[PDB]
């Protein structure tokens, strides 16, 4: 059946770290009160213009941009549009700020945590054909998504003429430290890739250096940020019914369209279809803090899915297989 | 002059990554105004509080309690009683508080830096039994010398009589994380190193994913708070001579008496004086900034230890191999 007894222990081995530091954080918040509310602003400062850049540079220049599927990046592009498409007509219909809500069901939606939680479980079910797919997605993500995320965050806040709120975005884009990240983690690897050129040891250990506990701190930051709220499930319940929604029933769903139009064949097909029904991740909370753009929607799904990711994805993997 | 010149691309390849992470953090503080006071105190103190102590708790952990030589705990321990006599004698004759200036200058005489400025040097320039002679100091320094550093920090916070300001001490010490850290640390390298106990994969993960950064994050802390003085050189001049000539020329020189005293021969003789002879450990400094205790004079001595570190060890490499 492929579930086994020592896989679903390897899931729960690489998630189980993460909630760990996400206690602590909620802990010093909260019962020890360690941290006051600038404080813990200044930490996720620190991960949104430190961390996290530094390590969209090192997945970006460690994967050979000669080597990506062009029938991977076609779907990933697709399922995106099609799930800003809906998003969209979700929004006339039912429901002032209309953009908040598109890239807070965008970060929840088509953002899955493929990194962590994404590659032990998907290789394990899988095998090492999925543990090159899934770098090809991360890689993608990280680039392009996370530039086009904080593009609109940033016109978002700009907005609150018309070619007045672009420029000022595009202004404020060019000067944040993830668009200097991924462009420069890009043009590393052509040059990796393509003359062979390696890094300096100096400068990899550097960045090694400064960027190694970025996911333990980034969860640190979202254990903090659930210390400043009255329950867990901070929307509520019935809005954290949507967001799960968004997130394990609406995101697989249009990545399996977008893979059926582009006529994935190989295993490319399932892990592709499966690794959009993964946990939601932290940089896309990271942002909405930093930016203070319903962050409590996306921490409150952050958690929730880690929890609740296990049963899905093997929900999916059963139906893969029928 | 014979010392092969890679030994000198190790040192400088070493030393390269925290003046990154140093630049990086007093641009972010100074020419960027990413952070404001409040933000960087409360990065200093995440630091101090969970990335210091779970990485002394590794550094315990990973070390066995029955292999240490014990001349070289007599050597350490004696260096320390020889430094404290001298130092309580020169500051009676001559000279705020007393008490608060021994623990500044037993911060910057007898606390050096031999993770990570100690490693790839003496092991470099001496061979492999150096490692180990270094991975036991290192030991004895987060076991038993910061947590007496700690002690002498809050005895120093309570009298700023005599058994309740000692009772107070001891009581802010028991919470302290740096004190459950290291005596938890030693209790489990004792279960891992005589009854094979390995500690499961779940927590070394996460571990490691809240004190992989620690170092990177400290020397961003030591940046942060360099850019809060005006000038690189904040203590001044009779303050930047009186800290290096306790550092290279004191710290070393009873070592060297202590190892006459202890008879330290072979390797160990050089090893274990050569060690003292490094720049200081920011350690000491977060403390000092979490206590608020002349922070100014220890950055001064971190940042110009780090760059005669090479100069100075070389020559008492050449001046003890005799
Ligand atoms: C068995 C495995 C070990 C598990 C830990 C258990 C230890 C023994 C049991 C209890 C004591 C432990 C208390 C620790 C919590 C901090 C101190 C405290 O106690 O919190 C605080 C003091 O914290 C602090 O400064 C800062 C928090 C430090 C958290 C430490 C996180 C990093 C931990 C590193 C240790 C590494 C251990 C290795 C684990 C792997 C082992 C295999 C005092 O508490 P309070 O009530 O007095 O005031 C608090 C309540 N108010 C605010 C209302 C007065
Ligand atoms: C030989 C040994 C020594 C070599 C050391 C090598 C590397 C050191 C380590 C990391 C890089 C140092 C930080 C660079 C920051 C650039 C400025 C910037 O990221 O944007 C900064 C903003 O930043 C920030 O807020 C965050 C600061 C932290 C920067 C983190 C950057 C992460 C990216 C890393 C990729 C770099 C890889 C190294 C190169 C490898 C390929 C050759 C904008 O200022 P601006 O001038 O860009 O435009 C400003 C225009 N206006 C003047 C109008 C304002
Ligand atoms: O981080 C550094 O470079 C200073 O070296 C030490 C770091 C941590 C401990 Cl517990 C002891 C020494």
């Amino acid at each position: 059946m492929g579930i086994s007894w020592l896989d679903i222990y390897h899931v729960v081995s690489a998630t189980v770290p993460l909630y760990v530091s996400m206690t602590l954080g909620f802990l010093s918040a909260r019962h020890l009160k360690l941290f006051s509310p600038e404080q813990c602003a200044g930490i996720n400062k620190f991960v949104a213009k430190f961390s996290i850049p530094l390590l969209s540079f090192q997945i970006i220049s460690e994967n050979n941009p000669f080597k990506m599927s062009p029938k991977l990046i076609l779907s990933d592009i697709l399922q995106k549009f099609l799930v800003v498409v809906v998003l969209a007509m979700v929004l006339r219909f039912w429901h002032g700020g209309k953009l908040g809500w598109v890239i807070t069901g965008l970060s929840i939606s088509v953002l899955p945590n493929t990194l962590i939680l994404g590659m032990p479980i998907l290789s394990a079910i899988y095998g090492d054909e999925a543990a090159s797919i899934l770098e090809q997605i991360v890689v993608l993500q990280s680039l392009i998504w996370y530039t086009i995320l904080l593009f609109l965050f940033e016109l978002n806040a700009a907005r609150a003429g018309t070619m007045k709120i672009l420029l000022k975005a595009w202004r404020k884009l060019i000067i944040n430290p993830n668009t200097y990240a991924t462009l420069i983690g890009i043009i590393w690897a052509t040059l990796h890739f393509r003359l062979g050129w390696n890094l300096p040891e100096m400068i990899d250990k550097s960045i090694h250096l400064l960027s190694d506990g970025g996911l333990g701190m980034a969860m640190f930051s979202l254990g903090l940020f659930m210390a400043s709220q009255s329950s867990i499930i901070a929307c509520g319940t019935k809005m954290a019914i949507i967001t799960m929604l968004l997130k394990f029933v609406l995101g697989p769903a249009l990545m399996i369209a977008s893979a059926y139009c582009i006529r994935l064949k190989s295993t490319l097909f399932k892990v592709a279809i499966l690794q959009a029904a993964l946990p939601q991740g932290v940089v896309p909370f990271v942002f909405a803090k930093e930016y203070n753009l319903h962050p409590e929607i996306i921490s409150t799904g952050v958690i929730f899915g880690m929890l609740i990711a296990l049963p899905t994805t093997l929900a999916y993997y059963f139906l893969l297989d029928l």
